[PDB]
């Protein structure tokens, strides 16, 4: 319906608004574009799904969302990619997990202060009549 269509486009709305929050937060730099196959070449042999705020941004648009938990699920990859990727001990792995722990972190709280559960429970009812 007309209707479902316009439950669709408030989603869109609310997580580009989400996305753009943490991607000009300086915390987050490093996750905002994908990794440069030319600066680290064994990225792509490390982690098999790559993830990050640009492709997010890009898959909104396309309409792979259509509850806010798909969205958390790729949130959730972004952080745990980080912390496969950068696992030692040394400062600059443990600044990198600090930095992706808090994007989840900060992700979900925006969610749990702004998100109504009934517009989210009303956008799974769609997904799964479909
Ligand atoms: O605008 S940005 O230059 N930047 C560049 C990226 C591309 C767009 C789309 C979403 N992914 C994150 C990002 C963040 O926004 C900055 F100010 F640094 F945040
Ligand atoms: O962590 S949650 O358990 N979680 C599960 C919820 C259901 C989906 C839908 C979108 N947003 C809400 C939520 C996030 O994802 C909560 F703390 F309750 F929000
Ligand atoms: O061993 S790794 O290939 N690797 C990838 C990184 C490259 C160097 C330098 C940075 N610190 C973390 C890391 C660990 O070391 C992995 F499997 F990804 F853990």
């Amino acid at each position: 319906s007309m209707q479902e269509e316009d439950t669709f486009r408030e989603l869109r709305i609310f997580l580009r608004n989400v996305t753009h929050r943490l991607a000009i937060d300086k915390r987050f730099r490093v996750f905002t574009k994908p990794v440069d196959p030319d600066e680290v070449p064994d990225y792509r042999t490390v982690i098999k799904e790559p993830m990050d705020l640009s492709s997010v941004i890009s898959k909104i648009d396309l309409h792979k969302y259509l509850t806010v938990k798909d969205y958390l699920r790729d949130i959730d990859l972004i952080c745990s990619n980080a912390l496969e990727y950068n696992p030692d001990r040394d400062p600059g792995d443990r600044l990198i997990r600090h930095r992706a722990c808090a994007l989840r972190d900060t992700a979900y709280a925006i969610i749990k202060e702004e998100l109504d559960e009934d517009f989210e429970q009303l956008c799974e009812e769609i997904q799964e009549s479909r």
